[PDB]
C-alpha cells in the first residue's frame, strides 16, 4: 500500500466515504415519509458505492497499467466503475426533486452513461492522440447534461413549492461547478497531458468526490424539500 | 486504421450513426408533449450509443483476437456492447407504443439480454463446436421475442388508436425482418462457419444496423402516434 | 469437461435449471391477469439466467485461475454474473408481493449489488488476507438486506390480504435460511479457507441455487397471492 505516494489520499477518501455512509444511514433511520425515503435511499447508496471503490484503489485492486507515450502508466480504472453508478444516482436526486418527466430522466441517465463510458475508453486507449478524441466526446455529453439542468429543470423548479425550488437551485449550482472540474483534472493529469503528477491528481479527485457526494448529500438531506407537504 | 480492409464500412457506419443522432437531436428540440419526449429520448440514444461503438471499432479498440480453428480470429466485441443497450431500447419504443404491461416489458428485456449475452459468449468461445451451442440458445431467445411481438402486442395494438396501430404494425414488420438477418450473418461470417469474409460481413452488419436504428427512428418520429390525443 | 471432478454437479445444475425454466414457461402460458404476469416474468427469468451460467461453467468458459497461497486456484467467476442479476430479481418478487415503496426497493437492490460486487472482488483478489476483508463487507450488505426483509416488510405484509401475508412469510423464511448459507460455503470453500474441496463446494452451491430459485418459484407461482382480488 504505502509504496504508492498517493496512498494517503486514497485512505482519506475511503474513511470520509465510509463515515458519510454511516451518518446518512443513521440519520435515515427515523424516516417514514415515502417521499423522504426515496431521497435517503438514493443519497446513502452514493457514498457506499464510492467507499468500496476507494477501498479497491487503496488495496491495489482497482489499478492497472496502460502503455502509452512509451511508458507503463498507472491508471485507476475503479474510478469509472464508481462514477458509472453514482453519477446517475446523483442526477436522479435532482430530477425527482423537480418531478421531472420520464423522457427527460432517460435522456440524462443515457447521456451520463455515454459520458462515463467514453471516459473509460479514453483512459484505457493505447494510442496517445486518440485518448483526447474520447475526452472530447465525453465532454460533449457532459455539456448536454449541464444544458438540461439549466434550460429544462430550472424552469420546472420555479413552478414548484418554494423550498424545493430554492434547494434545487443550490444543488444545481454545486453540481455544475464541481462536475465541470473533473474533465479538467483528467486532461492535465496522468490520464491526459501528464502536467500534474498522479499523487496531486489523486488529491484533487478526492476533494471533488467528497464534496460532490457527501457535501451534496448533507445539503439535500437537511432540506425540507424531501418531505411531502403534510399537516 | 486503413490496414484493415473493413475500415471503409466502419467509417461509413460511424458517419451515418453520428448524422442520425444529430438529426434526431435537432428534430426533438421543439417538442413539449411528455409522451413524445419519451420516444425522442429513447430513439435518439440508440444511434448515439451505436456511434460510439462504431468509432471504437474504427480506431481498433473494440477488436480482439480469439484462437479457434488453429487461427487467431479477429472478433469485434464492441458490437455486443452496442447491442446490449440499443436492442432493449428499441423494444421499449415498441412496447410503449402499444402501452404494454410491465410484466411483458420485463420478459422482453430479459430475453433480449440473454440473446445478446449468449451471443457474446459464443463469439469469445475457443472450442469451435461450442460456439454454435451458444448461437442456438441465443436464437431461441430471439424467437421468443419475435413470438411476443406477434402474438401479444399485435392484438394489443388493434384495441388502440388507429394511428398507433398502423405505425406499430409497420415498425413490427421492419423489426422482425431485420433482426432475423443478424443470426444468419453471424453463422456464415467470421464468428461462425467463415464462409463470408470479414470485410463483407462488416458491410452487412452496417446496412442492418443503420436500417434497424436510423431507418426505424425516421419512421417512428415522423408518426403522429407518439403524441397524445390533444385538441 | 469430465476432466474436472465437479463436472457432475455442474451438469445436474444445468439440467435442473433448464427443466425449471421450461415448467414455469409452460405454466405461465395460460395467464392474463396483469399482476400475475409480473410474477411469472420475474420468476421465469431467474432459472433461465442461471441455466446459461451453469452451462458456461460446465463447458469451462466461466472458470479462471487466480494465484494466491502460492497456487493457481480455480475460481468459477460465472457464479457472480448469475447472482448479479438473479438475486435482485428474487428480491423484487418479495417486494412486489408486499407492495413495498420505491425507496425501499432501491435500497434493497443497491445493497444487493454491493453484496455481489464485493464478493466478486474478494474472489479475484490475489492478496490472501484481503479476500476476507471483501467477504466481511459483502456479509454486512447481506445483513442489511435480511434486516429489511424482517423489520420493514413483515410489518407491511400483515396489513395486506391474508393470502399474500402467509405466502410472503413462507418465502421470507426460505430466503433468509438459504441465502445465509452462501457466505458460509464461500468462507470454508476454495474461495476462502480451503477446508472443503471444490467438488463438494460445487455440490453445495448447486443444492442452494436450485432450492433458492426453482423451489422458491414453485411456492410462489402456486399461490393465489400473485393474482389480484377479482370476482
Ligand atoms: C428505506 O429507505 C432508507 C434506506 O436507505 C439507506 C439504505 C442504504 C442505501 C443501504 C446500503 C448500505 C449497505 C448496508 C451496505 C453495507 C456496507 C457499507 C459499504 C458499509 C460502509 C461503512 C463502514 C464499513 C465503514
Ligand atoms: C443507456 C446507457 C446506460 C447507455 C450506456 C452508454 C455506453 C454504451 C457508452 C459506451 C460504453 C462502452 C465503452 C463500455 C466499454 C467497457 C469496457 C471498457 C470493458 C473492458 O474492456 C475493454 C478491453 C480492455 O481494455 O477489453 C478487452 C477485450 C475483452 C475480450 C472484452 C470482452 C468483454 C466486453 C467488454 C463485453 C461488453 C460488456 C459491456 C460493455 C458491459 C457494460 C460496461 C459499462 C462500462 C457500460
Ligand atoms: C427531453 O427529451 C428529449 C431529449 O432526447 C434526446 C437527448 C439525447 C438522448 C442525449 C444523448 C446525446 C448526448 C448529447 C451525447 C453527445 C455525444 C454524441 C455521441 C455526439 C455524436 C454526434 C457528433 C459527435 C458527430
Ligand atoms: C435481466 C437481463 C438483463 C439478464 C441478462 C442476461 C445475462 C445473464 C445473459 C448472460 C450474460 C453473461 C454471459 C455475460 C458475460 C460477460 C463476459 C463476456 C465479460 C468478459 O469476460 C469473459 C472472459 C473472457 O472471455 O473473462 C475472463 C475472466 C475474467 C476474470 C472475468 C471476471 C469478470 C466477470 C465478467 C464479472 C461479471 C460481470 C457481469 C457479467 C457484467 C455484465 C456484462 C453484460 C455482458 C451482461
Ligand atoms: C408475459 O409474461 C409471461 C412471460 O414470462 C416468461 C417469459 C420468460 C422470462 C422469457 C425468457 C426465456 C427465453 C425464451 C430464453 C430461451 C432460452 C432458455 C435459456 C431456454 C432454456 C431451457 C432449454 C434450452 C433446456
Ligand atoms: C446500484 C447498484 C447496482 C450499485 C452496484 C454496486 C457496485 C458498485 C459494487 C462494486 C462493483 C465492482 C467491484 C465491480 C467490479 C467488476 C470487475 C470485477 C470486472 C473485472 O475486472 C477486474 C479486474 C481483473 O480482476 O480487471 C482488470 C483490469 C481491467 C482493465 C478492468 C477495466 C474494465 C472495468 C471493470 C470497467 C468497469 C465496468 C463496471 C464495473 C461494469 C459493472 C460490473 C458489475 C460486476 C457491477
Ligand atoms: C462522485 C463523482 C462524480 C460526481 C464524478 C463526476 C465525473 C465527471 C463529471 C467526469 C467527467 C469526464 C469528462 C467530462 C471527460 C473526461 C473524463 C471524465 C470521465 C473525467
Ligand atoms: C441495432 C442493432 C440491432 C437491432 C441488433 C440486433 C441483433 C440481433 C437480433 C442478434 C442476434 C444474434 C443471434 C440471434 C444469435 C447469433 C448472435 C447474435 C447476437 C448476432
Ligand atoms: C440464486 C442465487 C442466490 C440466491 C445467491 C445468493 C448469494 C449470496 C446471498 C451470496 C453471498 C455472499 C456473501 C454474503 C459474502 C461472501 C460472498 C457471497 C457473494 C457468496
Ligand atoms: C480544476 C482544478 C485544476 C487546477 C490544478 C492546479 C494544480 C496546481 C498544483 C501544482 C502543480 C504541480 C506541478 C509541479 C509538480
Ligand atoms: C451536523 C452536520 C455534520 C455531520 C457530520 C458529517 C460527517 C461526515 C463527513 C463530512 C465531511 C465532508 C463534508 C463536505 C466538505
Ligand atoms: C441475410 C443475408 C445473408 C446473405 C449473404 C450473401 C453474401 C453474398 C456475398 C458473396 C459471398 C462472398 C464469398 C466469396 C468471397
Ligand atoms: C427528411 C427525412 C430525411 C432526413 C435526413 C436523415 C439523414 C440521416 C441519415 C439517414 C440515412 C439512412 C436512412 C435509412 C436507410
Ligand atoms: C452451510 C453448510 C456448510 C456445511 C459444510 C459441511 C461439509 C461437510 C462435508 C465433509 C467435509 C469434507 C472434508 C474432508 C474432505
Ligand atoms: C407439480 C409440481 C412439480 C412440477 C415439476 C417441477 C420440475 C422442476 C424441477 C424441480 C426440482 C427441484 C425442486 C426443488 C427441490
Ligand atoms: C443488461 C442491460 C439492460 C438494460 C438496458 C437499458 C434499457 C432498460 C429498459 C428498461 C425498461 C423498463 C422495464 C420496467
Ligand atoms: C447491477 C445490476 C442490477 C440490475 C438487476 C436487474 C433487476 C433490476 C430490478 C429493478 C427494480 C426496480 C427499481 C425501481
Ligand atoms: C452549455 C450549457 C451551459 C451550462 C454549462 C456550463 C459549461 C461549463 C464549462 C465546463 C468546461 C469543461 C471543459
Ligand atoms: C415463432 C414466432 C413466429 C415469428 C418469428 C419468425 C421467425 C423468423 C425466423 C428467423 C430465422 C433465424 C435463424
Ligand atoms: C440482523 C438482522 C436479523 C436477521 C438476520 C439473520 C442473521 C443470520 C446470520 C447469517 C450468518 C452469515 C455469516
Ligand atoms: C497528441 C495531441 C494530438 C491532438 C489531438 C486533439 C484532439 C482533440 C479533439 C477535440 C475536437
Ligand atoms: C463443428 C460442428 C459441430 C456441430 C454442432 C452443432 C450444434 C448446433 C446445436 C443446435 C441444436
Ligand atoms: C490470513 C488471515 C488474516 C485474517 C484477516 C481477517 C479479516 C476479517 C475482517 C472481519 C472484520
Ligand atoms: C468507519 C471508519 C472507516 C475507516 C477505514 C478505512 C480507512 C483506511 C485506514 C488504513
Ligand atoms: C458529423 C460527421 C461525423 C463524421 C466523423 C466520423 C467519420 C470518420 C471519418 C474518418
Ligand atoms: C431440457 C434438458 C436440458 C439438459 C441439457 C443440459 C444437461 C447437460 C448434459 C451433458
Ligand atoms: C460543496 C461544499 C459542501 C459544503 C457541505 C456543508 C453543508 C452543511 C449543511
Ligand atoms: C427499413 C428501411 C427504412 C427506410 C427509411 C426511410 C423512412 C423515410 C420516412
Ligand atoms: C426450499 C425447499 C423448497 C421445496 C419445493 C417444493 C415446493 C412444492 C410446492
Ligand atoms: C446561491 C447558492 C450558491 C451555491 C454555489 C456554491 C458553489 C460551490
Ligand atoms: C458555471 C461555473 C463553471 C465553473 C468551472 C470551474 C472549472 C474548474
Ligand atoms: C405493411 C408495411 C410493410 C413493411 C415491411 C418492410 C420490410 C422491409
Ligand atoms: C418474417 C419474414 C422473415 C424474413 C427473414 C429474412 C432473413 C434473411
Ligand atoms: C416440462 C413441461 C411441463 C409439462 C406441463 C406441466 C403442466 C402445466
Ligand atoms: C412457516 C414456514 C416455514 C418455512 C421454513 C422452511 C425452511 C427451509
Ligand atoms: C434464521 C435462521 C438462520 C439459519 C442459518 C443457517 C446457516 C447455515
Amino acid at each position: 500500500i504505502t509504496g504508492r505516494p498517493e496512498w494517503i489520499w486514497l485512505a482519506l477518501g475511503t474513511a470520509l466515504m465510509g463515515l458519510g455512509t454511516l451518518y446518512f444511514l443513521v440519520k435515515g433511520m427515523g424516516v417514514s415519509d415515502p417521499d423522504a425515503k426515496k431521497f435517503y435511499a438514493i443519497t446513502t447508496l452514493v457514498p457506499a458505492i464510492a467507499f468500496t471503490m476507494y477501498l479497491s484503489m487503496l488495496l491495489g485492486y482497482g489499478l492497472t497499467m496502460v502503455p502509452f507515450g512509451g511508458e507503463q502508466n498507472p491508471i485507476y480504472w475503479a474510478r469509472y466503475a464508481d462514477w458509472l453508478f453514482t453519477t446517475p444516482l446523483l442526477l436522479l436526486d435532482l430530477a425527482l426533486l423537480v418531478d421531472a418527466d420520464q423522457g427527460t430522466i432517460l435522456a440524462l441517465v443515457g447521456a451520463d452513461g455515454i459520458m462515463i463510458g467514453t471516459g473509460l475508453v479514453g483512459a484505457l486507449t493505447k494510442v496517445y492522440s486518440y485518448r483526447f478524441v474520447w475526452w472530447a466526446i465525453s465532454t460533449a455529453a457532459m455539456l448536454y447534461i449541464l444544458y438540461v439542468l439549466f434550460f429544462g429543470f430550472t424552469s420546472k423548479a420555479e413552478s414548484m413549492r418554494p423550498e424545493v425550488a430554492s434547494t434545487f437551485k443550490v444543488l444545481r449550482n454545486v453540481t455544475v461547478v464541481l462536475w465541470s472540474a473533473y474533465p479538467v483534472v483528467w486532461l492535465i493529469g496522468s490520464e491526459g497531458a501528464g502536467i500534474v503528477p498522479l499523487n496531486i491528481e489523486t488529491l484533487l479527485f478526492m476533494v471533488l468526490d467528497v464534496s460532490a457526494k457527501v457535501g451534496f448529500g448533507l445539503i439535500l438531506l437537511r432540506s425540507r424539500a424531501i418531505f411531502g407537504e403534510a399537516e
